């Protein structure tokens, strides 16, 4: 299989080599220099343009930052690519704007997927990626082996767009969980209950969810959480604001009612002012601001 | 060892609890104001008396087990002088742990071992003898009192000094509180987006959002077939008592200086859900997100 990559950024350099140690010909875009030196310093073939990238392509895969951008990127290639080519966008775009460009390829008989994923740099360099996916049943069947070497998982969550619904659902749950969790730790402190009891405690009751056993935002009961490493990420402040603004847009354009999500919201775009760089579990620290 | 133990509160926890010290071989004396709960615990073999002072004036233990601080207190100021030197007193009420500290300074004054130990499990934990112990006071009373815990409980976990059990509680429920709400939020929007509620479960069980809210409290019907929302949203866990523990919640909030945004707006969200859905699930505060 030949795969055009556009987007060979963070994400997308580790994924490419991946495909690559898998037997994959990778051709790729990237409009930055570094990016695209990288990754053909792995064997990704890097075209000046990304309709230069498509045109020898079977699957063409996009990581790029905006829904904007991957619309861009489509009305761009999408004449330059074989009919029937499976087009897969990896981007977190909203689901709006993943519908939109599904639409757009399939009208030129192409296949397409949204399959955003979750696990960062560190999963996609470990090829530990879940790939949470809209579209036909049959068309995931065939991209299967191409997204098999960067994934741990791949789970099919309906039509065109239910990728992007179920990562955003997810995640807006996470960072509500996360501020919870962080609040729970303080309280106890000024109770005079210890943080190791509350762990003890919470990890062994209704309470329980990845935010504290795994992500626990005080020092001591989970060595390896970021809270033990100055709140190196892990998962970003930065990236997890990014994934809110995209709930507060599926929030927006469906009229849900999402209170404390929006609230979290509000937090972390709060937080994100000061402390993009750290994980999001340091939110523990700016309870006080409000 | 066999016991004498005083029960004071014979509710729906406080029964099915006396039941189980009664079948563990132990004697238990009991009191309720409320002579019907007084007359089911009888039926079960505890013996009923007349007065709380009476029940505890020849027992090696007084269990608690009432409906707020106010009632503890009162109930400790009327016994606790009728009690036989070094009884050792176990408050299994949730209360505040404003309240729960002053009960056992008051215990302690009157020459009486005193723990904080809520539970959690509501009624069917409490028949099956699986209720969690979240114990506060010293660690050689609750060495004492370990025999009498265990033929009611599935856990015991000491939580720290007097008041740690109900902070320990207090801060899981309130924890829980605002996932239920959340898991509720993010079921809707899905609908909204028109991803299937299986779906959404499938990810969410299986990602870091996964917690008890969802897979065994999911409160859309279907993917999980046990929990509430398949039931008409029949406790469980009712919004009543999840509402007590969030005013619970911010009493400590209020007590501490604490800031907690999230735990503070699903109090509001619970309060005014209780106003009218005292008796359903907590899990059906999803019902407010659907216009
Ligand atoms: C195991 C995984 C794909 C292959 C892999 O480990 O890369 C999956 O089945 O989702
Ligand atoms: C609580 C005790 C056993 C009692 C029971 O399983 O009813 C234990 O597991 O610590």
């Amino acid at each position: 299989t030949t795969i055009a990559f556009l987007g060979l950024g963070n994400m997308g350099a580790p994924m490419s080599a991946n495909l690559v140690g898998a037997g994959h010909v990778v051709r790729g875009f990237d409009p930055a220099p570094t990016a695209a030196s990288g990754a053909a310093a792995h064997g990704v073939a890097v075209f000046r343009s990304a309709p230069e990238a498509v045109a020898e392509a079977d699957v063409v895969i996009t990581m790029l930052p905006t829904g904007e951008v991957v619309r861009r990127c489509y009305t761009d290639v999408l004449a330059a690519a074989r009919p029937a080519t499976l087009f897969i966008d990896s981007s977190t775009i909203s689901v709006t704007d993943a519908r939109e460009v599904h639409a757009l390829a399939e009208s030129h008989g192409m296949l397409q997927l949204d399959a955003p994923v979750s696990g960062g740099v560190k999963g996609a360099a470990a090829a530990t990626l879940a790939f949470m996916v809209g579209g036909d049943e049959s068309t995931l069947r065939r991209a299967r082996p191409v997204l098999e070497p960067m994934a741990g998982k791949i789970i099919h969550c309906g039509a065109a767009g239910a990728g992007q619904a179920a990562k955003v659902c997810n995640n807006m749950v996470l960072a509500v969980q996360q501020i919870a969790i962080a609040e729970a730790f303080v309280l106890a402190e000024k109770l005079g209950l210890s943080a190791q009891s509350l762990f003890d405690v919470i990890t062994g009751a209704t309470g329980n969810c990845w935010a504290v056993h795994t992500n626990c935002p005080v020092p001591g009961p989970v060595p390896t959480s970021p809270a033990n490493n100055d709140f190196k990420p892990g998962f970003s402040t930065a990236l997890m604001n990014k994934d809110l603004g995209l709930a507060m847009d599926a929030v927006a354009a469906t009229g849900a009612t999402a209170p404390l999500g929006s609230h979290a919201a509000d937090i972390y775009a709060k937080f994100a002012a000061d402390h993009a760089d750290l994980d999001f579990s340091a939110v523990i620290h700016t309870l006080r601001a409000r």
